[PDB]
């Protein structure tokens, strides 16, 4: 471990949060993300690279959604050390999300609750910030530094799948790949047949399959890890029949684990962190299995540690991507995850993370 991997983890990670209240503590880090004011971030190994959906990515490891919801970051969030980058989710409009408080603590579970309603600056906005640095990302995606962009839907919306075929239409030629979000624990209805995710997904990547050759991305399902076994067998058959280009898997958890003994534990919303983390591993490991290992998964919950990362990696995953770590261990947090994840693929006799991926299941 480094110097600053302990002075943020033990030290100033947990008095900035005793001084700040959460949803301040993020719009803070944000802030000095988007300025480049940072710790020195690790030199990333060729056996971290995975090309996977269209891309090369010089290491496993990206931001999750919500982080920076509005696309104020980016540049920052490469320079912290994270191998792509996923902004969102935006939503079609501009809207405030719900009421504050909406962020909650759980310091005790190493847990976060959040209800922030996809509170969003709309397409339009995130479209002309992306637009300012469009070159930028052209080379960062070459040098293997990827671009996600996720997509939610208005609250007030009438019509689900064209607030997400209006973000494919606008964003698409931004991203290198989209994300579908139907998995919010936080819009009224979102997460809800089989017939109604393929007609979504249906004039989605219609829409997608429209946009010029060099802006046409990937697109990915986002799926919650609350999920009956009767949703995922349907989603995994619906992703092979119309060529869906990959999922991230998951989302936060309306559960509330047995053991949770944070004071806000009772809070409304999704909880992220180390008590969704197996449940996530899980949940990719029966999504790789359905889909026969044919479909990229980006694996995301609870992953705070290299461990965390190959076990999700080998349950799967071809990427990973991590949020709540960085609440209680800030920017040290990246180069500490791949770190522990090249030392952990040398220790168990793999050449690389591609040769991890799904391991668990040719046991
Ligand atoms: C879930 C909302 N949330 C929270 C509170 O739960 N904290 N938090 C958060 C909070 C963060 O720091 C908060 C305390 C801040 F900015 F005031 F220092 C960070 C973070 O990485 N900060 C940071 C940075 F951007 C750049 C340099 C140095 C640091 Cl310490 C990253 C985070 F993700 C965040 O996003
Ligand atoms: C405060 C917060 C806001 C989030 N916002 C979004 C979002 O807008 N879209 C989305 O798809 N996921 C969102 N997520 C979920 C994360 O992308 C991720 O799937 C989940 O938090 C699990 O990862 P973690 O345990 O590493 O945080 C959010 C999570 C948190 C904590
Ligand atoms: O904006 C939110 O409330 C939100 C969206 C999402 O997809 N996941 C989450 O945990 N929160």
């Amino acid at each position: 471990a480094t110097g600053d991997e302990r002075f943020y983890a033990e030290h100033l990670m947990p008095t900035l949060q005793g001084l700040l209240d959460p949803e301040s503590a993020h719009r803070l880090a944000v802030r000095f993300t988007s300025l480049g004011l940072l710790p020195r971030a690790f030199q990333d190994s060729d056996m971290l690279e995975v090309r996977v959906l269209g891309h090369k990515f010089r290491n496993p490891v990206g931001i999750a959604a919500g982080f920076d919801k509005h696309g104020e970051a980016v540049d920052g969030l490469y320079k912290m050390g994270f191998g792509f980058v996923e902004i969102g989710s935006v939503t079609p409009k501009p809207q405030e999300g719900n009421p504050r408080p909406r962020v909650f603590r759980l310091p005790e579970d190493q847990a976060v609750i959040n209800r922030y309603g996809f509170n969003s600056h709309g397409l339009s906005v995130v479209e002309h910030r992306l637009r300012a640095r469009q070159q930028k990302q052209a080379k960062l995606t070459e040098d293997g530094l990827p671009l996600g962009v996720n997509l939610g839907k208005n609250k007030t919306s009438v019509d689900a799948a064209e607030d997400y075929a209006e973000g494919v239409r606008v964003l698409g030629p931004l991203a290198d790949y989209l994300v579908v979000n139907v998995s919010s624990p936080n819009t009224a209805g979102l997460r809800s047949g089989k017939a109604e995710l393929r007609r979504l997904l249906t004039k989605v990547l219609q829409e997608r399959d429209g946009l010029r050759r060099v802006h046409r991305p990937a697109v990915l399902v986002k799926i919650a890890p609350d999920l009956t076994s009767q949703d995922k067998e349907d989603i995994a058959s619906v992703v092979k029949e119309l060529g869906i280009d990959g999922l991230i898997v998951t989302n936060t958890t309306v559960s509330r684990p047995a053991g949770l003994q944070g004071a806000l534990r009772s809070e409304t919303g999704g909880l992220s962190g180390k008590p969704l983390r197996d449940l996530s591993t899980q949940t990719i490991r029966e999504m790789y299995a359905l889909t026969q290992g044919r479909v990229p998964i980006i694996g995301v919950g609870g992953v705070s540690s290299g461990q965390d990362a190959l076990e999700k990696i080998r349950a799967g995953a071809s990427l990973v991507q991590l949020y709540t770590a960085l609440t209680f261990w800030g920017p040290p947090v990246v180069g500490k995850v791949k770190r522990e994840l090249e030392a952990l693929l040398k220790e168990q006799g793999f050449g690389g993370v591609t040769d991890a991926i799904g391991a668990d299941h040719r046991r």
